[PDB]
């Protein structure tokens, strides 16, 4: 019998139509050194977040951390983003990878990071990953000359404030990557949501063709959900006989999000995201599955036909 | 020696591209019954307001004012002004006018009256009223069957909370008058200015077609300043026997701004404001003079070319 969305798709039943963009967000004020949630993997482990309820007497295995070479942000300005840089050339000399997570079209309008919002950052919802650069690449080029009304979302995820600007100058998030020597890798994962097979499997495809030195960079828009999702599963890649266990504690305590069970909870207003955790705790197991099963022959099978052989359970 | 711009005509040195237009404003919550500031010249007279420093014992003429027959008010959703038609239509068996006086673009998205803000409300500041008026339909047509966000203007004049919706109807100020049985006039006057000389032409013209019943509902955004002028204007016009102090005051006293001359004391910000407010005054005794030598003929020449030959003194 026809199932219409399998689990880790959910989000595909949602209608684009409603969440199109009508703002340009302020992403970061630019008032601190480096974005927010910054983090790297030879950070020390933290206590856990009381919200997870986890076991703060745990001390997970630290097996493979000091050679991963992953961090982690929010967005940022250009001048954060050479801090970063700089502070992850302190520990490497591979090559550094800004590793762009966001769906949502984005960049810079005067050295502002902005992104075009719409409701629940839904504005490119649907779009594959070569609509949504194309939308991302047209909305900024007409923002050039143009006056335009730059906000930070306030009570109730609407503009609150902000400022009205003529643009002089426009980039997009590569040229700002390149400016401050990183390298650039786009995978257009839509906010609050599991990434897609699509963007799993770009991110495989490029993960194998990594040097050995390589630093990856990832972030999205509060480096929270997206972001720890993909240090998640570049840790399991990268570490496979480590237990799902260890790899979620210590991601999570290195001041990522816990992609484990928890005791949900939401104001009502934000009860829309409920089935969302639970697909993101689901598919995190999955993943560990694909790799465990699919490691000897070196990754033959990708992760979306697999997938779809080996559907995950609500 | 020559003159840039001669008093009357000052916001003519501002540039427009530093006022370009960035939100749908909402003109109005819907929540009373009327209209801000509605008042009509059949009202009795009130208390002088404190700010204008005006002689509260002093009982202005009421000659000419049961028949004068004009009313003002802010701007308005479709209910509201049906209920300012049902209000005005037991005064009269006239035709009663819809005078808009909005230069800035403005209309209907699914009955929610808004107009295209820029800083100041200058959006189409320098614009002829052709090309007011075709930026306005242009923008409203452009609405329909899209994403929109609409705003109230807070702190700083600057977008608070608002919402989101996908418009399914748009319709235009003289769409909306005439479905509540009143004939429409626009005059594309500009925001916290005196009205132009090919403003005032407009309206004097429109004037001398009116038959003796008509009834003219004067209305801006705030019904404040451009509303005022143009009751004063028409009070004026009707009833130049009256002293121009009484007519001030009369003005003011059913609900008006009072166009005479008063101790100004702008907040810091508000400080852009002072010349043309000292402007306006100087401008309102200019038309009073022109209105006393110039109807004894008929109006033979217009106010335009007779202000050029008599200039205002700063
Ligand atoms: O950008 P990434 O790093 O993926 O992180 C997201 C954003 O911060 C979301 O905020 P926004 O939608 O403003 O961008 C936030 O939603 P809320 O701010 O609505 O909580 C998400 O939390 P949850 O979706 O709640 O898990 C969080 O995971
Ligand atoms: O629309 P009309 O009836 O002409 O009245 C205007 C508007 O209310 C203006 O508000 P907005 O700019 O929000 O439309 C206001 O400026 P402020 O609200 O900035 O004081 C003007 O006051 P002054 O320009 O201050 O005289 C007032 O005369
Ligand atoms: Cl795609």
């Amino acid at each position: 019998q026809t199932v219409t969305e399998p689990v880790g798709s959910y989000a595909r039943a949602e209608r684009p139509q409603d969440f199109e963009g009508f703002v340009w967000r302020l992403d970061n004020d630019g008032k601190e050194a480096l974005p927010r949630n910054f983090r790297t993997s030879a950070d020390a482990l933290r206590a856990p977040e009381k919200k997870f309820h986890l076991d703060a007497a745990y001390v997970p295995s630290r097996e493979g951390m000091d050679a991963l070479h992953i961090s982690g942000s929010s967005a940022f300005t250009p001048a954060q983003l050479k801090n970063v840089a700089a502070k992850l050339r302190e520990k490497t000399a591979g090559p550094i990878y800004d590793v762009d997570l966001r769906q949502e079209s984005h960049g810079y309008l005067d050295g502002i990071p902005v992104s075009w919002y719409g409701e629940r950052d839904w504005a490119n919802l649907g779009k594959s990953q070569h609509e949504a650069l194309a939308d991302e690449r047209h909305r900024l080029h007409a923002a050039l000359h143009k006056t335009v009304y730059i906000a930070p979302l306030g009570k109730h995820k609407l503009p609150e404030g902000g400022e009205v600007r003529r643009v002089q100058k426009v980039q997009t998030e590569q040229e700002v990557a390149e400016a401050a020597g990183m390298r650039y890798f786009r995978i257009a994962a839509t906010d609050h949501v599991w990434p897609t097979p699509e963007n799993i499997d770009r991110f495989l495809a490029f993960y194998r063709t990594l040097p050995q030195d390589a630093w990856l960079h990832f972030h999205s828009e509060a480096g929270v959900g997206r972001t720890t999702a993909f240090m998640v599963m570049t840790d399991m890649l990268k570490n496979p006989s480590v237990s799902l266990k260890d790899i979620l504690y210590r991601q999570h305590e290195i001041g990522g999000f816990y992609y484990g069970e928890f005791p949900i909870k939401t104001k009502d207003k934000d009860s829309w995201k409920t089935k969302y955790y639970r697909e993101k705790i689901v598919m995190i197991e999955q993943f560990y599955r694909y790799v465990q099963e699919n490691r000897a022959d070196g990754y033959q099978t990708p992760w979306s036909v697999w997938l779809k052989s080996h559907p995950a359970k609500a």
